[PDB]
């Protein structure tokens, strides 16, 4: 497999690089950064080679600037983590427009070289995925974003802890915006396969407290972080696993009254990327909240669309 | 951990012995058989020691006849696999009474030595678990049987195959008798956490064909067999995992209109054995079928109770 990471010089990009390099299916790993980052990337490559020393890995690591993307040709997946993180003093719209220009430029440049899958990590992820889809002109199954995948895993841990059951027995998910308008799907939450609604303890679940925790600490490491979540999706693709993850994907009516937007939703993932957006009936409160979330995201998409 | 297997000279007993010996938590493994089986058991112990050669395992393997069970003292769990298998030409009642005398004698002899947990594998498992509970006079959380645990795993594989999703995304179970009166719990079957009823494909699920397969091939190896299923439960106990498996356990009203019988049911398993029988509302057809199944089992229990 060949993977390119644009934004490898950053925190999440460098962590992801280290994890991917250790994978048996990894053949060619391309690390892209701006010209002023080459020295740092060369340092990262040496660190990776040291970590791989002793093993029989035959993976090649490349370091290149973003001036000429010829090197990304034939990549199975291109991960974009370039972008300015949560600014201490700025609005989400300024963040959206600022990163829209970064992700959009890379999406357009990638498409000039080859057809491939784009995995967007830069925030606001749902909006950046949409912008990447628009500027690349790729098919809807080829562009997606981390979305609420890690948020849903965090929620899983919280529920398992509350019921006192093994983590494996809990399957849940959060859809919508990877932000304050996320929607926990209690109608699609099972414990040992049993609907969570069928437990008397469900009545005492601190849903509000738990969600508050996911909204503010959702991108933090779980005592497993963003890097591990990204590897999870990459493995699902190269191994054609067919899992029903929750990622930022393009929707066009799968959920009545929701179209022309990218937003966290259940999808079946495989070697062909988003092989399908799984549409199911939601409960009254969930659909209302989901529409609300989609409306918030649609506004940002409309504002960065032409940038 | 210390485990005793009574019936280790048999097919499932010997396979289980081999698997358990390789576990890191295994300290003392006791193999019990009738006097005429000692040579075969000594041969099995040599085979196990050969398999363990090269590793740094510090497990001790003991071979003893069933004349003096002093050796089982302090066992964390005693697995009983002794019994006559499905006779080519005989009724289930004859099988029940015949094995009732075997399992019951061992349950009584074990209780004379120490208090411990008894894991019953001999068929009819639901009836043999009940007989072991009655003759040992142990608490209801200390005696249980494999039940429909492996049947439920087989059902899981069939459903995952039909929907074309990763095995991990499917959680289901079958309750009732480990026999022809088993009851698949579609109301407690989720795909990616989503109720199976919410999929359009659910309408075309060959439930009848699949169940027929589980009823006749349920004890066969899955391309994972009985031995692996037993290790699964043992690991759940020693590691206090808190999984919601489906085992043969004593029920006393957890499911309205069902008591004084051992039958496959959802239970939370931990270091203390059956820490609780999970009672939940079943759909109309499931409860009717479950009561039917319990009535069939109750008849056998009443007939072997005093043996
Ligand atoms: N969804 C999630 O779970 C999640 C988690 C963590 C982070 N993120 C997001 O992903 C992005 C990166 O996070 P981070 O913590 O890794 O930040 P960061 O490490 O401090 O830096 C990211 C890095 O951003 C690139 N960059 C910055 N401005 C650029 C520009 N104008 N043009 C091209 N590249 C530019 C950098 O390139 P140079 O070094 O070349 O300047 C560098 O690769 C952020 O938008 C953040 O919100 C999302
Ligand atoms: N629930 C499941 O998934 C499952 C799967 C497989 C088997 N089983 C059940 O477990 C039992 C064993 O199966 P199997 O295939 O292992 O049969 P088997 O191998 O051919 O023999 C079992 C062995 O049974 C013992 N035994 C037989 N008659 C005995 C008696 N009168 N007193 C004491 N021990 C006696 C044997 O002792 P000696 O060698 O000392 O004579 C020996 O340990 C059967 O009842 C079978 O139905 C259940």
């Amino acid at each position: 497999m060949k993977v390119t990471i644009i934004g490898a010089s950053g925190r999440v990009g460098s962590a992801t690089a280290l994890l991917l390099a250790k994978e048996p299916f990894m053949k060619d790993l391309v690390l892209i950064g701006r010209e002023h980052s080459i020295n740092k990337l060369e340092g990262l490559r040496e660190d990776i080679y040291d970590a791989l020393a002793g093993t029989r890995s035959d993976a090649n690591i490349y370091v290149e600037s973003d001036e000429n993307l010829r090197i990304i040709d034939e990549s199975d997946v291109v991960i974009i983590t370039s972008g300015v993180p949560r600014k201490e003093g700025m609005s989400r719209m300024d963040l959206a427009k600022t990163n829209a220009k970064i992700v959009g430029k890379y999406a357009k440049k990638i498409a000039e070289i080859c057809d491939t899958k784009i995995f967007v990590i830069t925030n606001p992820v749902d909006v950046m995925t949409y912008k990447a889809l628009v500027d690349s002109k790729f098919e809807r199954n080829q562009v997606f974003g981390l979305g609420t995948h890690l948020d849903s895993l965090r929620f899983k841990v919280a529920i398992a802890k509350f019921f006192g059951v093994h983590i494996d027995e809990v399957r849940t998910r959060i859809i919508g915006e990877h932000g304050d308008s996320m929607v926990p799907l209690l109608s699609a939450t099972s414990i040992g396969g049993i609907p969570i609604q069928k437990f008397e303890r469900f009545k005492e679940l601190p849903i509000d407290e738990i969600i508050e925790d996911v909204k503010t600490k959702g991108e933090q490491i779980i005592r497993f972080g963003p890097a591990a979540a990204i590897l999870n999706v990459v493995r699902c693709i190269v191994n054609n696993e067919k899992r029903l993850l929750t990622l930022s994907a393009y929707v066009d009516g799968e959920f009545d009254g929701i179209r022309d937007v990218c937003i966290g939703v259940p999808v079946k993932i495989g070697r062909d990327g988003i092989e399908e957006v799984v549409s199911i009936e939601l409960d009254k409160d969930e659909i209302i909240a989901f529409r609300k979330s989609a409306e918030i995201i649609k506004k940002y998409c409309e504002e960065v669309k032409n940038l």
